[PDB]
C-alpha cells in the first residue's frame, strides 16, 4: 500500500538499526550477572543499545533495574503498549555463520534473534520512528516495553509491572498473562443469613417470601413481597405508594386474606454498570426497613439497607476502589430471596479493575458480617486479564496484515522485516493517530 512505500524508504536504516541489535551478543548469563546487568552483560547491553537509537532519534526512554525498560512516544491519556526482549537463546549446534556477527545476503539477514525477537523489535520501533517523523499529531501514548528476562512472562506480578504503568491496549505476543488492561475481573459469592429460630411476640408484619433476581450478572427489575399483616392495612398500603412515588417506581399491591404482596418494578440493566439501572429488590427492602417485622425479617432488611441499598461501587462493602483508566469496582445484587424455613440471601456479582485487593477485602468484610449472623459463601473468582483477540491493537494488526499480503542458522527475510513494519506501521496509525 502506501505505507509499503513509505517504509522502503527506511530500509537502510532499518537494517544498519537490526545489525547493531544482532551483533550484541545479548545471550543470558546468570553467572556473571550482576546488579547492574541482572541476566548478564549481554542483555544488559542489548536494552542500552535500544535505549541510545530511541534517544538518538528524540524519545524518552525510562529503565527498570536494568532489567526492562521502555522507549516513549505519543501523546494522550491512553497507553498503547508493544512488548517485546532483546534478550536471545544460545546458538551452539551447527551454525554455517557466525550467530553473533549478522550476514545481511540479497533477499535475507542471518543471526540470532533475527526472529526472536531483533527482528520485531525493531520493525515495532520503526513504525513508531516513520509515524513520528511525520510530525503526525498522536491521541494516544506509547510504550514499547523492552525486556532481557526469560523468566518472566510479563505478569502484573513481573518486575516491571510492580512500577510502571499498565497500557491501556497493546500486543504481547509470546506472554499468555501480560499487565494489559483487557477484561475486568469479576467474581460472585453469597450473603447468607443464619437462621434465628428464637421466640417473639407477634409482629405488625410478618415477611413470609421475598423474591427478586435471578442467577445471571444482571440488575433485577422485578420484586416481590408477601407479608402478614397482624393489624389494619390501609396504612401498609397508603404508604408503599407514597413510597413508590417518592422514588419514581412502578409497583403495586395486592392483598388476600391477610397476605399482602408487595411489587416493585424496576430497570434491568447489566450488572457490570450497575449504577444506570434501578434495583426493584434494594428498593423493596428500602421500604421494609420502615416497618415492625418478625426478627428474622428485620435483621434481613436492615443488612440490605448497610450494605447493599445505593452501594453500586461497593462502598458500603468498604470496597470502593477507582481506577485512573480501567473503571471502578462494581457491586451488583443480582438475586435476593427470603423465606421462613431459610431465612435470607443475596447473590453478589463484583467487578473489579486490576489491580483492587480482592480476597484481603473480602475477609475484612466476611469478618465485619459475623457479628449480624451473615455468612459468606464463596462463588468462582475470574481475576482480570488480557484477551488477545478481543483487544482493539491486535485488531487492527490482523486487520492491516489482512490488508498486506531456537533453531540452527536463524534468518528473517528482508521482505517479512519490510513487511512487519508496514503492518505495525498501518496498525499503529489507525489506532493512535
Amino acid at each position: 500500500s502506501m505505507w509499503k512505500e513509505k517504509v522502503q524508504q527506511y530500509e537502510d536504516q532499518i537494517i544498519n538499526d537490526l545489525k547493531g541489535l544482532l551483533a550484541i551478543e545479548s545471550v543470558r548469563d546468570d553467572a556473571k550477572a550482576s546488579e547492574d546487568a541482572p541476566v548478564g552483560p549481554g542483555p544488559r547491553k542489548a536494552l542500552d543499545y535500544m535505549y541510545e537509537i530511541a534517544h538518538r532519534d528524540g524519545f524518552t526512554t525510562h529503565d527498570v533495574d536494568h532489567i526492562a525498560g521502555r522507549i516513549e512516544a505519543g501523546k494522550g491519556n491512553d497507553v498503547l503498549g508493544i512488548l517485546c526482549h532483546v534478550d536471545v537463546v544460545p546458538a551452539g549446534d551447527g551454525w554455517d555463520s557466525n550467530p553473533f556477527e549478522p550476514v545481511v545476503t540479497e533477499d535475507a539477514i542471518i543471526a540470532r534473534g533475527t526472529l526472536d525477537d531483533k527482528g520485531p523489535t525493531i520493525a515495532a520501533y520503526y513504525a513508531i520512528k516513520i509515524l513520528e517523523d511525520m510530525n503526525v499529531d498522536w491521541k494516544k501514548r506509547i510504550h514499547m516495553i523492552i525486556g532481557t528476562d526469560e523468566e518472566s512472562d510479563w505478569k502484573c506480578t513481573d518486575r516491571y509491572f510492580k512500577t510502571e504503568e499498565m497500557p491501556t491496549l497493546g500486543f504481547a505476543p509470546d506472554a499468555e498473562f501480560p499487565c494489559i488492561h483487557g477484561e475486568k475481573g469479576i467474581t460472585t459469592f453469597d450473603l447468607v443469613q443464619n437462621k434465628l429460630t428464637e421466640d417473639q411476640d407477634e409482629p405488625d408484619y410478618e415477611l413470609i417470601t421475598f423474591k427478586s433476581g435471578e442467577r445471571y450478572n444482571m440488575v433485577p427489575d422485578h420484586a416481590e413481597a408477601r407479608v402478614l399483616v397482624k393489624e389494619n392495612m390501609t396504612d401498609v398500603i397508603q404508604d408503599f405508594e407514597y413510597f413508590l412515588e417518592q422514588n419514581h417506581l412502578q409497583g403495586d399491591s395486592t392483598v388476600d386474606s391477610g397476605i399482602l404482596v408487595l411489587t416493585v418494578e424496576g430497570k434491568a440493566v447489566h450488572g457490570m454498570d450497575p449504577s444506570i439501572g434501578v434495583n426493584a429488590g434494594l428498593y423493596l427492602l428500602k421500604f421494609l426497613a420502615s416497618l415492625n417485622l418478625d426478627n428474622n425479617a428485620q435483621a434481613f432488611v436492615a443488612f440490605s439497607n448497610r450494605y447493599l441499598f445505593n452501594s453500586d461501587f461497593g462502598e458500603k462493602m468498604g470496597m470502593k476502589f477507582h481506577t485512573d483508566v480501567m473503571g471502578d469496582v462494581t457491586t451488583n445484587i443480582g438475586v435476593i430471596t427470603y423465606d421462613n424455613e431459610n431465612a435470607g440471601l443475596f447473590g453478589i456479582n463484583l467487578a473489579y479493575p486490576e489491580g483492587f485487593e480482592f480476597e484481603k477485602a473480602m475477609d475484612r468484610f466476611a469478618n465485619e458480617i459475623q457479628q449480624y449472623g451473615f455468612e459468606v459463601k464463596l462463588g468462582k473468582v475470574q481475576p482480570p486479564h488480557y484477551v488477545d483477540k478481543n483487544d482493539p491493537f491486535v485488531q487492527k494488526l490482523v486487520t492491516a496484515y489482512r490488508n498486506q499480503t531456537h533453531q540452527k542458522n536463524e534468518y528473517i527475510t528482508k521482505k517479512q522485516l519490510f513487511n512487519a513494519t508496514s503492518i505495525y506501521l498501518e496498525a499503529i496509525y489507525s489506532l493512535c493517530v
